[PDB]
């Protein structure tokens, strides 16, 4: 995963953002992207190769892994990172557009319409963070149990399947939840600093 | 996959493009290339190694995987990215050619022929996006089912084969479809902003 | 693991830090991050693939590895690196904030509030280093024995499981402990140089 | 595969090349190098690991894969890329040599000998492209069939072996052929634009 | 293994070092780091996966590999590189400290204390090189034999285990020994050039 | 394998080298380093994993691979590249030393001693290229046969072992031989251009 281009754009957003916004971006880079690439990806590397079911039925392990893990937590976190970054890019684009328009007018910061877009950016960021949190909760909860009981065809009756690294995965699930909640708190602080 | 050179050329196109065009390029970088490299490639990594068939026939799994997946979705998306980028490079080359010709004439933006080429770029982009969408539909549909029934020689009679990660793959198929459709909408908006 | 962004921010902190602080950062880069990426990650690469249990029970090896290693040492060290870096980033952010405020005031180092934040940075760094050391001790100790005895369900009775590379892992555990203790000594020297 | 150095030299050639030459280089970068690294290498990754023969004879699969695939298509394409790039480097070296000689003479573009070398570059490029095309044809054709029949010792009698991903490989074979033919057309256009 | 940061610091040391010191650094980069990353790491890649023991005893191969190879040669060489680099960083830090102090004094090379630190750097470098050489000798010798006889529990009686690539590993062991001895000679030449 | 640092130093040598020397360096970068990293490394990737022997004897495959391949061709080529580069670095160091001495004298190209060192560089380059060629010949010849007959203990009597990819490996052996011989011819041309 090469996050270079998103990083380069979000550092530009850092130049035009509030101090709390700069904190939020630093959290995104260090506590989400960096952890994901240095720690979590490895943890989940053997998610299917080390997933085992007590059965001689061909195809059962495939369908049972798929049912247990419709989307890997790491993929979900990648999507979450991209969506919570997107409004920042929208605001930065509006910034660059107004700067280029100003340069043109000359040939021939946060107030006004730019402040309205900034605050909308903070709102959409908040809603997307909340949505991904709640989706993670309703899909997986905040804990991975070692045992998964599977009755999906072709599996005969109910089969016992065993997860790879349930405890380490639970640790990182809770870590990422905490980081997301810190991000929400930062957004709320941005909207209370702007309000005040 | 190293997209550095294409990125460097498309950022140049960003300098000479319309605001909606800049949005389109940002979508290309963040929602297609970045997702492909950070999420999808991994999902499809074990497409054949985890593909299983209920048979003792040597060679059956090979032919059945090949019939089920004549071209992996990720390869198709790579090709799609390159073709929908190509017209942008054509327009940028015409731009650079006219700039160098202007420098020469001095030694010894979007209107005129450059606007005609820009609009042709938007047209070919649209047609290629549509073509890849329709091709994906007629080849795979927009869903991967866990079970694939295969009767290709040497397989005896009909054999049951099981896909790796059908649900995660379906999620990303639909995600990439949505991103492609957003790109089409952006192209249409470019041609309506230029028209108006 | 791409530590580029954290490195780029901590080199900025190096520009605004004390000489002992510069030593601390150099230790972080060379004796923790570099070792982790060049040596330790490889050592732990086959932590589960080479973990073996004397049993025919499906799922036992999974649960036994998970119980023996709730979180891999390398993941723990990654987290430790990030948390002991975080206060440095806080102090650097306060620095940049005051510099930007000074530039603004002009339009329209370690003393004062900046020295208070610096010393708080050294305090939190110390507490986090100590906390990770003590956590490592209470979780794993400072030695990995080849034999792990496991009675976790589904394992029948008690099962003998064997670790991958116990001795090399012990060497690197003790190396990382020594590096952490050197870091603590450096922090103490920072607070005694500032006191004097 | 790190193509950085060749890229850096060919972009210099881009600075001193004709517009059609610039198109040719862009095709080389985007439709050959980028595809090879982002798509094809992966397709061929399991060329031998997923190659299967219906036999209990030790060593047969090795010799049969070797006979079927004396050189992998991807290696052949790497060589082709390097050889069709080489004349460009020769011309660029002559350019730099004349520029340095001019600087020396001062201390103490395409006409003349430089145009003769340019046209020889286009000729050798054409001949090498044609040679690699014809070699690919006589070695493999333009299609990979799933079944390979092998009678090489130690294989007893004739053995049935099955290819990995024959259809995807055929798609990329034909794609690379088309790209090579487009390159030939571009060379011919360079020599007709220079002639006219 | 990403040696970028250590390289960047040691090139700074190159700017402030003696000609023989520059030779030493070049040897470090080309004959130790580059070889380690381009050749040796691969040789040792399958050190445990290809290590085989003639036994049906679960866990024996694990304990026997661990006893034969308490620390892989490549990890040892990484540590050696870092420790023999460390004094160079100390000297460079003293250099930068004196330069910054000089700039401060202005606001408000090798002689003196800087020469004393340089010579201490050469001394510690020598002692660390010697220590790693002697440690390698007492741990492994300068040759890896194909056969390792193991009686460690759970192995029943004495078991015959076979090493991966003993001869290639011996070649690289002797190569790295020779490079270390060349480094020692260079240090001795530095101290004799400084003495004279 | 990261050749960045050697490349950066050899491009400096390119700035101070003869035109034929520049050709030699370009050959080194494009036809040796680039091929090695983009093509050959992959070919040899499964050298031991796909090496098979017709035996039930534990340890025989290990010893037989080791006897057949005491050092992999790719490792040998890496060493060859480094040694044939080394004299270039020596000459470049002498160049930089004289330039720094000139700057010092001012404070307080190829003729003279610099030409003597240049010609010695060409001589050592030639001798090392010849030595590696002859060593490759006496060790492996210029062809890898599929069958290797092995009688090394523990193998009972004589065992038949089969090589991975003998034909592709032979192709690349002959390619690298041809490239080395071209390099020798270039050296001879350097010494005849200097002589004349």
């Amino acid at each position: 995963g090469d996050w270079s281009f998103l990083g380069r754009l979000l550092e530009n957003a850092q130049e035009h953002s509030t101090v709390i916004g700069k904190v939020w971006l630093t959290v995104l880079f260090i506590f989400r992207i960096l952890v994901l690439g240095a720690a979590a990806e490895e943890v989940w590397g053997d998610e299917q190769s080390d997933f085992t079911c007590n059965t001689q039925q061909p195809g059962c392990e495939n369908v049972c892994y798929d049912r247990a893990f419709p989307i890997s937590h790491v993929r979900f976190w990648v999507l979450q990172i991209i969506f919570v970054s997107t409004p920042t890019l929208i605001y930065l684009g509006h910034v660059l557009h107004l700067v280029r328009m100003e340069e043109k007018r000359k040939e021939r910061r946060i107030a006004g319409a730019l402040l309205r877009t900034y605050v909308f950016n903070i709102i959409f960021k908040t809603l997307f963070e909340v949505g991904f949190i709640a989706g993670q909760y309703f899909l997986y909860g905040f804990q991975l149990k070692p045992l998964y009981r599977c009755d999906r065809w072709p599996c005969p009756n109910t089969v016992d399947c065993f997860i790879s690294r349930p405890t380490e995965k639970t640790i990182f699930i809770l870590f990422m939840l905490a980081v997301a909640c810190v991000s929400l708190l930062l957004n709320v602080l941005e909207i209370y600093h702007l309000g005040w």
